[PDB]
């Protein structure tokens, strides 16, 4: 790779540019300028072909390899394409909402590089369900015809408009504009940056609004020369629920049960933290705190949740991960699959090249066969 | 998408991220990131050979295309190559110092896209005159080698540190370090952001400053450059005089024979840009074209044609140029244009001039220089 040392998601020169931005432009703007390249299709990308060892599943969704973009990364999804090819099997576009929304005041996203850590309060920044819809209908038909990107998965967050009464409304508009195009969707209850959006954890709440989401998904079948499910399972999309990590031990325990109950297809552990108090950087910052503080957080999270569920919900994992070692405490905690989000602000085009070689070589080091011999094996 | 769209100037993804850094990010930061392009050879180049139509000179000084890059752009002459291959036939890096500043306070560049003009308030910025000329001798190493830049012209600008009594002194400094490789010494007196050093351009002042400069240099292969020969000496002039203070600095710079003038620095007395209401510092850019034309013909009469002119402010197009060559202007210096157009400048001007020349019954460039006058 002489002429195509350019396209390499390791090739030096994007870690320069990347050390660049880091020290001297606005993170919201590394951020836009990043997916301006994917944009344009001029992000590099990975040719590794991955190993058949460590793909993994989530009931009838199979992923090529256990590594995805968490949430808020593309929320308007307009170069899924561009970021699927630097080695990832899913995106999880959005958050999305009914209308379009501003967003909280800028700035809202700060960095620590010493601690790997980022806050951020956007307050669900996006285009608009319609908008979105039409960005992962142009993805899906390209789709169609490329062999490279069929067996990639890609899911959809959906939550509430900041002026809206009633959150089961505004979910309902999302899954009728664009649940025929996800293979997933994700209800955000976890959020900190919506105001009073983190008590609909409430066993109570949450059950009617994953009832609700259930029910909306099996209508649009007799609901309507076209196919229904435009997706890549073809199947009707798998509900998560991505969850705060700020619950104690009895908050756990009932939502547990409820997603139990409600026979949910996934969890997604976890979202950002506000118990966070020890970065010196963040003083007077507001938000949520994500990346390498939250790790330990996330875990511990995990395990609670994969005993509590009696191993019957599968999780995905989100929060610290950086290094192949850290996916495998994820994976031996109870997780089926890893989504990154700080792992690409601080690591750069190369984060899922490097995860993805360093798990390979962790799995067979550790004895297991493949990777879904290793998930839970911590308990 | 493929290397050969990627390193064309042309090609229209480098205005789409120039359109995007112009409206978020800081211009200073903005210029850093288009010199970090430079350090690693990922900048666009023309490949194309250059029209002998439209070559140009200065006394012995060959310049295969009349178009350059002003001073202030590569003040430390990082890129020297990269800057080059953009499609320039020479750059003018500086202004450089002996001992190296962080400058005047941050930040310092300021841009209205509307207007096409920029106001800085750098202070002279810059590593000193030791750190920049180990970069210079390397580019002139790499140049030995390289036959693509073999004819290609490097100025350095020259200045004085800010607390500093005897410039003499300073500029005699820079000389000896970084004499014996530059093609020509610019003598920054234009500058508005040192304090009253636009007010070193007293005839009695600057009379000296050229005879130290002259005499400084003269008493130095001895020439590892490109004329191979003794630098010429150029002054930049600041376009803020008056119609006496000029007729006196015509008088100097025919008596001390110097060898041109770069007309013009940046100016203090545009103040009808609503975006640079608070900000400090001298205007650059396209409200700067026809104050900086007007003291072109100026200095054109009261040198009686006998100084060549280097042209420096507002030009982007191919006829703003013809306007500065019509006018007296042997060659001409982009700043603002690299800003506004990107990496496509030395490419569109130097099309946009050949047609020109061939449109208004031209034989040569050189044919035009003070037509219109
Ligand atoms: C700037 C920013 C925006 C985010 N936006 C969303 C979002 O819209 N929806 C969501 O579910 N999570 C969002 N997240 C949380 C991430 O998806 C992820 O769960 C969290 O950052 C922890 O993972 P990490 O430590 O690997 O980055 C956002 C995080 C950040 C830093
Ligand atoms: C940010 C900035 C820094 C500059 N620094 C210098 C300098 O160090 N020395 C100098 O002689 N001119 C300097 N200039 C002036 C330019 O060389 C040029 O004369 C001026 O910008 C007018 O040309 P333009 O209209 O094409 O921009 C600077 C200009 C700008 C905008
Ligand atoms: C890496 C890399 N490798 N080759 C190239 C080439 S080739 C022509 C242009 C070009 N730009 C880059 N970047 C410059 C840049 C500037 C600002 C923010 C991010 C980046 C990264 C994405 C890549 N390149
Ligand atoms: C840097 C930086 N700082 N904040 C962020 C955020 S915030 C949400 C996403 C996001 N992405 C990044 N980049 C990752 C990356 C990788 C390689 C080269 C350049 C870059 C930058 C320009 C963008 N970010
Ligand atoms: C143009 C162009 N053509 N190919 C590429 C490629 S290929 C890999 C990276 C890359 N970056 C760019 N730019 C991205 C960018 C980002 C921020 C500021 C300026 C720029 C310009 C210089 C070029 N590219
Ligand atoms: C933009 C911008 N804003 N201020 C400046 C200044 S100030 C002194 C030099 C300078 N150079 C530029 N660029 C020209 C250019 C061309 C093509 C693609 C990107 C860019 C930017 C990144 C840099 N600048
Ligand atoms: O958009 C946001 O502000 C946001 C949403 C979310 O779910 N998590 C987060 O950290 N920020
Ligand atoms: O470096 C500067 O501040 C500067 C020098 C100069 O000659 N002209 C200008 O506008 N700024």
């Amino acid at each position: 790779a002489d002429p195509f040392e350019s396209y390499n998601p390791e090739f030096f020169l994007y870690d320069i540019f990347l050390k660049f931005c880091l020290k001297y432009i606005d993170g919201e703007i590394c951020h836009d300028l990043f997916l301006l390249l994917g944009k344009y299709n001029i992000l590099p990308y990975d040719t590794s072909n991955d190993s058949i060892y460590a793909c993994t599943n989530i009931k009838h969704l199979d992923f090529i390899n256990p590594f995805g973009v968490a949430a808020g990364f593309d929320k308007n999804g307009v170069c899924i394409d561009s970021i699927l090819k630097l080695g990832f099997s899913f995106i999880e576009i959005g958050t999305i909402t009914p209308r379009g929304q501003t967003g909280n005041a800028k700035p809202r996203i700060f960095r620590d590089v010493e601690s790997r850590s980022i806050i951020n309060s956007c307050g669900f920044n996006n285009m608009g369900c319609d908008k979105v819809t039409e960005n992962l209908i142009l993805f899906r038909k390209r789709q169609e015809e490329d062999k490279l990107l069929s067996k990639h998965i890609v899911g959809v967050s959906i939550g509430k408009n900041k002026d809206t009464v009633n959150i089961v409304d505004d979910l309902k508009y999302c899954i009728n504009k664009i649940g025929r195009y996800a293979d997933y969707i994700a209800i955000n209850v976890s959020s900190p940056n919506t105001p009073g959006l983190r008590d609909n954890q409430e066993a109570g709440k949450l059950k009617n609004i994953i009832l609700s989401v259930k029910e909306e998904i099996d209508n649009l079948e007799k609901n309507n020369d076209e196919f229904l499910w435009f997706n890549t399972t073809k199947k009707k999309p798998l509900v998560f629920v991505k969850l705060a990590p700020d619950l104690n031990q009895e908050q756990k325990k009932e939502i547990a049960d409820v997603l139990l109950e409600t026979n949910i297809d996934g969890m997604i552990i976890s979202n950002t933290t506000t118990q966070i108090n020890d970065i010196k950087s963040f003083e007077n910052k507001k938000g949520g705190v994500s990346g390498a503080k939250l790790k330990d957080i996330s875990t511990k999270f995990i395990c609670e949740m994969y005993n509590y569920t009696n191993k019957q919900i599968p999780i995905i994992a989100s929060g610290g991960i950086f290094s192949g070692l850290d996916a495998l405490e994820k994976i031996e905690a109870g997780a089926s699959v890893c989504q990154l989000y700080s792992c690409l602000v601080f690591n750069g085009m190369k984060s899922a090249v490097q995860i993805k070689r360093e798990l390979n070589h962790l799995l067979y080091q550790r004895g297991y066969y493949n990777l879904k011999e290793a998930i839970g094996r911590k308990h």
